[PDB]
This record gives C-alpha cells, sequence and structure tokens, in this order.
C-alpha cells in the first residue's frame, strides 16, 4: 500500500522495503561541479530503429508504455555498461506545478518531469532475473521543461484519456521512442536503485544533460491522470517522485569535459 500520499508517501517506504534506507539509493542530487569527467567511458549506443511497442498501462503510480524484449530490438550497449540491455518500457514522474515533478536533481534544481527508459540485461534472461543483480538494469533518465511541444510525445498525451484510472490499459502499438531523445547524448553515470518499491539495488543510471521540452499542454495531461480505479474517490497522478536520496560512498562519472 505505498503511494505518493501523506501517509503512504517516500518517507514511509522503509518500513515495508528497508532498502530504502540502504547504500546505493536512487535518485540523487547530480552536483555539476563536483561529477568527474571520465575519458574512458563511452558514447552510449542507443539503438531503437526496431523498437516494438505494445501497450501502454496505468499502473496506479504512473503509466508505462511497454515493448516487446523478446528479442534484442530496442537496446542500450556502451557508455558504463557492459554487454546489451534491452528496452522493457518507458514512464514518467511529474510533478502538481511545473517547479517540481522530476527525481534526480542537477544542482538542485528540479525539472518538471523525468522520462526513464527502463532496459534490462539480457545476461540474466529476463527482468525479474535481472533485477536481483547489482548490474540487472540500466535506466536512462531524460529531464522533461516546459516550453515548446515534443511532437514525439503527442501520440501518448492522447492515448491517456483511455488509461485514467489505474489497472486500465490500452493497445499502443508502433510507438517510436526515438522521438523522445534529446539532441545530445551527453550523460551523467552512477550506481543506484529502482526508484518505486521494491527499492532494489539493480540500477547502473545515465541522465543525460539536455533535457526535453515540452508544451504546458502535455504536462497538463499527464496532470488529469487518476492514481485511483474507475469507481473510487478521484485522486490526480501528480507529485509521482521520489526525493534525492543521500549519495553515500559513490562517484557520479560525467562523459563529458
Ligand atoms: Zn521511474
Amino acid at each position: 500500500h505505498w503511494g505518493y500520499g501523506k501517509h503512504n508517501g517516500p518517507e514511509h517506504w522503509h518500513k515495508d522495503f528497508p532498502i530504502a534506507k540502504g547504500e546505493r539509493q536512487s535518485p540523487v542530487d547530480i552536483d555539476t561541479h563536483t561529477a568527474k569527467y571520465d575519458p574512458s567511458l563511452k558514447p552510449l549506443s542507443v539503438s531503437y530503429d526496431q523498437a516494438t511497442s505494445l501497450r501502454i498501462l496505468n499502473n496506479g503510480h504512473a503509466f508505462n508504455v511497454e515493448f516487446d524484449d523478446s528479442q534484442d530490438k530496442a537496446v542500450l550497449k556502451g557508455g558504463p555498461l557492459d554487454g546489451t540491455y534491452r528496452l522493457i518500457q518507458f514512464h514518467f514522474h511529474w510533478g502538481s506545478l511545473d517547479g517540481q515533478g522530476s527525481e534526480h536533481t542537477v544542482d538542485k534544481k528540479k525539472y518538471a518531469a523525468e522520462l526513464h527508459l527502463v532496459h534490462w540485461n539480457t545476461k540474466y534472461g529476463d527482468f525479474g532475473k535481472a533485477v536481483q543483480q547489482p548490474d540487472g538494469l540500466a535506466v536512462l533518465g531524460i529531464f522533461l521543461k516546459v516550453g515548446s511541444a515534443k511532437p514525439g510525445l503527442q501520440k501518448v498525451v492522447d492515448v491517456l484519456d483511455s488509461i485514467k484510472t489505474k489497472g486500465k490499459s490500452a493497445d499502443f502499438t508502433n510507438f517510436d521512442p526515438r522521438g523522445l531523445l534529446p539532441e545530445s547524448l551527453d550523460y551523467w553515470t552512477y550506481p543506484g536503485s529502482l526508484t518505486t518499491p521494491p527499492l532494489l539495488e539493480c540500477v547502473t543510471w545515465i541522465v543525460l544533460k539536455e533535457p526535453i521540452s515540452v508544451s504546458s499542454e502535455q504536462v497538463l495531461k499527464f496532470r488529469k491522470l487518476n492514481f485511483n480505479g474507475e469507481g473510487e474517490p478521484e485522486e490526480l497522478m501528480v507529485d509521482n517522485w521520489r526525493p534525492a536520496q543521500p549519495l553515500k560512498n559513490r562517484q557520479i562519472k560525467a562523459s563529458f569535459k
């Protein structure tokens, strides 16, 4: 019964998920002056040309755009990563106001939203096995700021009315996630965790420096979603972000000078 309310929000999660107070929790604040350039990192390889989206689901905490992850069709490689990571889903975190919503922060700055493209390491066979490993997942995080619209987001925004409430899904084929990426792949990377329960410490985070712009109208549509199920009291799906956690014994590395 975790969520983002007063009585069940991030500050409560540790009671059911003690790993919430662990050594490599996410998100974190990215202190840009203390991140260090690492010349031995590579460029990221983001290979989404064969991506096969299937469905969009309101799971009660966010909406997930799900992919076919039964072959190496949309993969992330390179950067800090060893081996091949398959795209399974993406989702967002966002605020009630444009001044908050991101999970990671940059010099304490909060963005209006944050996109998470979730990938699992093929050496572990399935997502469920991958999340039990320290190098199981790679999550590409992309900040959203409010300004110009993102044309490649509009197909997502337009289906949201059909998945208003928890448990609703809709077919969502032929969506191209390349239309959600910024121009630059410059990034920061560090070892962390899922940002939702069970908070497993299985993620190599790759957070892009360049935000994407979305319009106020696009984010407004996110904010019409509901945390509740149909026929339950309406609670808008807003402020579905975990705040920054202690960095502890971690260094954030930069791919760029
Ligand atoms: Zn997320």
